[PDB]
DNA sequence: GTATAATGGG
């Protein structure tokens, strides 16, 4: 296919993550986690929402910008509306704001450099039902579901978090397209 | 709650 011809070929460009950029990077998700809470309590928006909306902010400087299976920006009227409120918080909180800039900045940073990892566990499940652009798109939400909740404090590569999950994606999407 | 590492494959 040539669409994902051309996905493969851009997600090859993307470096594999040392361990030391690897835990970096996890620290600033949670750190960013942490500090979506704070927002959270002190403007009453929803976490998710405030989450989603600081890291459509982010996206301007990502390297892969449609990557399938992923959950689409919120329509422009919420982001300018939430966006709005959060820049016009007070002083205490706009540190709060920096940190979970960083943290969604991270996250889409550590997920762009595992992408060449779904495919790969991917490759393994084809002729199954779904396609491979399926296969990869059920893939990218476990690697999704994995950045949520990997604790790196743990002391395991992310890549052993990450195929466990991108397995049980794939394996749920298969189980649901055969009734 | 799900955790060896795994990102061409074995
Ligand atoms: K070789
Ligand atoms: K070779
Ligand atoms: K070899």
């Amino acid at each position: 296919s040539d669409p994902v011809r051309q996905y493969l070929h851009e997600i090859g460009q993307v470096p594999l993550l040392t361990l030391e950029e690897e835990i970096d990077l996890a620290r600033k998700v949670e750190e960013g986690m942490e500090a979506i809470k704070k927002l959270s309590e002190a403007t009453g928006l929803d976490q998710e929402l405030i989450r989603e909306v600081v890291r459509a902010k982010i996206l301007g400087t990502a390297r892969i910008q449609k990557i399938p299976g992923l959950k689409e920006k919120p329509d422009p009227k919420t982001v300018e509306e939430v966006d709005g409120k959060l820049k016009s918080l007070p002083k205490e909180l706009k540190r709060y704001l920096h940190i979970a800039r960083e943290g969604e900045a991270a996250r889409q940073h550590l997920i762009e450099a595992n992408l060449r990892l779904v495919v790969s566990i991917a490759k393994k499940y084809t002729g199954r039902g779904l396609s491979f652009l399926d296969l990869i798109q059920e893939g990218n939400q476990g690697l999704i579901r994995a950045v949520e909740k990997f604790e790196y404090k743990r002391r395991f590569k992310f890549s052993t978090y990450a195929t466990w999950w991108i397995r049980q994606a794939i394996n749920r999407a298969i189980a649901d397209q055969a009734r």
